[PDB]
C-alpha cells in the first residue's frame, strides 16, 4: 500500500522552511545551512518494516518503523520524540509529539513527484521531491 513512496528522490523545491524550523526554535546558523541544502531521501520496504533515509551534506538522518506502531525517534535538529506512521487518504503521515508539542510530517503522490508537508503551529512548510532512476 506503500509501494509508490519507494525509491530515491531528490529535494527540487522548498517553499516556508526557514518557518518551520524557526517554529521548533532551530537556530539561525543551522536554518541558514538548511536552506541551502538539497537532501536526498531514500525509503525502502523489507515486509512491515519501513525504512526512511535522508542525507545531505549537513546532517544525515536514519529512522525504521512498522505503519501504525509507535517508535521512539530523535529527529534532525536533536528533538526525542514519540513518533507514529501510518497512510491516510493515501498520504503517509508521520505525526511526531515531545514536551505535549505535535508536528506532523505529511508525504503525498501529485503528478509522479513526492510532495512533504510540515506543520508545526501555524507554520506550514511544503517540500517537493522528484525521483531518481
Ligand atoms: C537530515 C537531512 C537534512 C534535513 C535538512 C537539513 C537539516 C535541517 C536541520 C534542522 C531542521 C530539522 C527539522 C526536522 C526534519 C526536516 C526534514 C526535511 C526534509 O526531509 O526535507
Amino acid at each position: 500500500m506503500v509501494d509508490a513512496f519507494l525509491g530515491t528522490w531528490k529535494l527540487v523545491d522548498s517553499k516556508n522552511f526557514d518557518d518551520y524550523m524557526k517554529s521548533l526554535g532551530v537556530g539561525f546558523a543551522t536554518r541558514q545551512v538548511a536552506s541551502m541544502t538539497k537532501p536526498t531521501t531514500i525509503i525502502e520496504k523489507n515486509g512491515d518494516i519501513l525504512t526512511l533515509k535522508t542525507h545531505s551534506t549537513f546532517k544525515n538522518t536514519e529512522i525504521s518503523f512498522k505503519l501504525g506502531v509507535e517508535f521512539d525517534e530523535t529527529t534532525a535538529d536533536d528533538r526525542k520524540v514519540k513518533s507514529i506512521v501510518t497512510l491516510d487518504g493515501g498520504k503517509l503521515v508521520h505525526l511526531q509529539k515531545w514536551d505535549g508539542q505535535e508536528t506532523t510530517l505529511v508525504r503525498e503522490l501529485i503528478d509522479g513527484k513526492l510532495i512533504l508537508t510540515l506543520t508545526h503551529g501555524t507554520a506550514v512548510c511544503t517540500r517537493t521531491y522528484e525521483k531518481e532512476a
